[PDB]
């Protein structure tokens, strides 16, 4: 059974797709951000088309494996949040039917846009209700469910408060200083963090995601070294890959990467809004939190 997406998940999708497809220029990027924020799939060009493909696949309305829309997932998305939604039976019926009629002829950006575009023009507001595409609807859901990570909340402090609670402050302090204490709480902590960073999904590690956090610190040159390590790690548990990285010649680079990613986890739109990498600010922020934790 397919599981509906949380507002954390869809916000991850939206921000990641914008990161991947917004142009690096300035005059160009502003148009795209302004339009996409209003859910306007304009202007119609390769940038917008591939952004559309990326969102459609992150929301998982389009299946890359089966290479086809899976319309039943619409229904799923709705039932999971059918009261907080604001969506009606008729709206979801028609949206599901329209998506059921789509056979895009291929899976390129251009063809998927050409297929789905009239559906989006017609049912954009249904899509925004179902997939938490408004600040009000997402806020309603967050408020209904205390187990979801919030917008401005760090993945790491979230996972800490779920895994350690108010117990083992000493082990949590050592863990936040990158100690391999080997305790059960630290293992669950690293699993929680890897799941939320998408370093691991459905049990399989995601080497491209770690590599990308290495690129984000201007250490792309380490990508091969980051692959060897992860491809040679014999375990399958997050703590295994974590320890492989910490007990390596790229330990300190890994900490720089991890800390930047923590900072960017407390605000999914960090790169969209235009923030850049600043090792000093990153570590200053980390030092404030760690001095509080180890207080
Ligand atoms: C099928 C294609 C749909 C196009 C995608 C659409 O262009 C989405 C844009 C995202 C939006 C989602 C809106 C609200 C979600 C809640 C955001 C919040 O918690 O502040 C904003 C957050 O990333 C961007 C801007
Ligand atoms: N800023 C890095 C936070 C971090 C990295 N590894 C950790 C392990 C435990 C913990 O509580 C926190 C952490």
């Amino acid at each position: 059974r397919w599981t509906a997406l949380t507002p954390e998940e869809t916000l991850f999708i939206y921000t990641r797709c914008q990161e991947e497809h917004l142009p690096a220029d300035n005059n160009s990027r502003k148009t795209y951000i302004e339009n996409w924020h209003q859910w306007k799939l304009q202007p119609n060009d390769h940038v917008t088309q591939c952004y559309t493909k990326c969102v459609l696949e992150g929301l998982e309305l389009y299946d890359g494996k089966q290479k086809k829309f899976r319309p039943g997932r619409v229904s799923s998305q709705h039932v999971a949040y059918q009261f907080l939604n604001g969506a009606t039976a008729d709206e979801v019926a028609k949206y599901k039917g329209a998506i059921d009629a789509l056979e895009p002829a291929s899976d390129s950006c251009e063809d998927l846009y050409m297929a789905y575009f009239p559906v989006h023009e017609t049912f954009v507001n249904v899509t925004r209700k179902l997939y938490h595409g408004t600040v009000e609807g997402a806020a309603r859901v967050y408020n209904s469910d205390p187990n979801l990570k919030r917008k401005n909340e760090s993945l790491f402090t979230y996972c800490e408060k779920h895994v350690y609670g108010d117990q083992n402050r000493e082990d949590m302090c050592r863990g936040r200083r990158y100690e391999l204490t080997g305790s059960d709480e630290l293992r669950n902590m690293i699993e929680c963090v890897f799941r939320g960073l998408r370093y691991i999904k459905h049990g399989d590690i995601n080497i491209d995601e770690i590599v990308r956090d290495f690129d984000h610190i201007n250490r792309g040159d380490l990508e091969p070294r980051v692959r060897t390590i992860l491809s040679d790690c014999r375990g399958i548990q997050p703590y295994d890959y974590y320890s492989c990285l910490i007990n390596s010649d790229i330990r300190e680079e890994f900490k720089l990467a991890f800390d930047y990613r923590d900072v960017r986890s407390a605000d999914y739109a960090y790169i969209v809004k235009g923030n850049t990498y600043d090792a000093q600010k990153v570590i200053a922020e980390m030092n404030k939190v760690e001095k509080h934790v180890c207080g």
